[PDB]
DNA sequence: CACAATGATCATTGTG
DNA sequence: CACAATGATCATTGTG
């Protein structure tokens, strides 16, 4: 009954997130840095009406809002099968390049790995959902993302933007694991017995016993769920002696 | 009245060369070396007509004889100006690849130049004139560089080979370099005051007073013609205080 | 004519 | 759609 006891802490049960203690981030810019409008290239009705309800659910989240700015990206209409579903994807290469460049902290998968003791055998991985979007962007960094949007007749103005960490920014995954590695700090503290890995959004506890697991993993969901996180309960995989994490196979302790 | 005095010196006045301190060449093979028969890419009339007189002139002189080879490479006709006048020009590369190597001992131009003291301002330069052709080939090697000819309609067998050292042969500028720097030897030790420099079949001669450099130049063309190396009259400069040498223009000591 | 060496274009895969 | 990165082909220069 996990996605019961933590209804709070499951992205199917707790609703969007919101990193709560995290301070809205303010992106520096390179010292020659002028703002660059790309034109919006037209796109086809079909693409549109494949974007259109994405957009409109991420406007009712909040988590896009209209704006006017000298800051102006491509977005992309893209399909995964063959042909049907589209989402939204910006190409924000040029905005990359005008932003000021920040130390890469997220640890590769490999090396991330060694610090996994044979004793802690049983596994809880987790995967954080919309991760990227818990965290606030600040008023004063949001125009920099900014894009063009058109609906077929009645179209909002023109430009919308974001108000959380966005897809396609350079920085997005190195500013959101340094983010969670500090709400999770006192968590750490609080379960010196327990191993806990974090990949960006992709997270492993490891215990000793079954038991211990079962005790820290519920101390991580209701951390994470107060925190604002939110985990997805469709791929948890929950006290395991076996689990995917980063594309590796754990089990009796290889790999 | 240079081209007088030493009229066995001169290409034009002392026939075709002919090394006579220098024993027949013997091409030594590669261990797992396997005779090779290149077929004779057909040849408009136009290129054989242009070839026939230098190989009937070849063979009058006896460089090129007939004979029944397991060994063939083809032969191409090249032109200089834009369509007239042809030369044969043969491709050894299948008979390099199975000849063993030897090392390099030509020096490059560069540091050739570098023994050439301040000291030393009257130069005279000679170019050897079908340098290789003078040094004889074995018998044992000539079937070697064979090669397929055929005459319009009244033309001998099929194969001709040479019985001097051929162009294209990758091991020519090394051993007629070599040949000859143990032919001039003695004339080194009888002129310890003149400058000497070899770079295959281009000398040049380096004196203090430009009568060193006239008896030097005299000596030296004696020396060169009773030998059996023939010197270019047309291009001979000689004691000159300015020369062009290996692409370089000496004068005054620079370069 | 055949070919080793460079240089130039194209084509393709991964992506924002 | 635009593009940085690789990989693949072609084209060209020098030559035997």
């Amino acid at each position: 009954t996990w996605l019961s006891d933590f209804p709070q802490a499951w992205a199917e049960t707790g609703g969007m997130g919101l990193a709560v203690r995290q301070a809205p981030l303010i992106i520096p810019l390179k010292a020659t840095s002028t703002p660059v409008s790309i034109k919006q290239y037209p796109m086809s009705q079909e693409a549109r009406l494949g974007i259109k309800p994405h957009i409109q659910r991420l406007l009712d989240q909040g988590i896009l809002v209209p704006c006017q700015s000298p800051w102006n990206t491509p977005l992309l209409p893209v399909k995964k099968p063959g042909t049907n579903d589209y989402r939204p994807v910006q190409d924000l290469r040029e905005v990359n390049k005008r932003v000021e460049d920040i130390h890469p902290t997220v640890p590769n998968p490999y090396n991330l790995l060694s610090g996994l003791p044979p004793s802690h055998q049983w596994y809880t991985v987790l995967d954080l959902k919309d991760a990227f979007f818990c965290l606030r962007l600040h008023p004063t960094s949001q125009p920099l993302f900014a894009f063009e949007w058109r609906d077929p007749e009645m179209g909002i103005s023109g430009q919308l933007t974001w108000t959380r960490l966005p897809q396609g920014f350079k920085n997005s995954p190195t500013l959101f694991d340094e983010a969670l590695h500090r709400d999770l700090a006192d968590f750490r503290i609080q379960h010196p017995d327990l191993i806990l890995l974090q990949y960006v959004d992709d997270l492993l506890l490891a215990a000793t016993s079954e038991l211990d697991c079962q005790q820290g993993t519920r101390a991580l969901l209701q951390t994470l769920g107060n925190l604002g996180y939110r985990a997805s309960a469709k791929k948890a995989q929950i006290c395991q002696k076996q689990v995917k994490y980063l594309g590796y196979l754990l089990k009796e302790g290889q790999r």
